């Protein structure tokens, strides 16, 4: 979830 960004599903 995100990582090295801000997205999920």
């Amino acid at each position: 979830c995100g990582g090295i960004r801000g997205e999920r599903a």
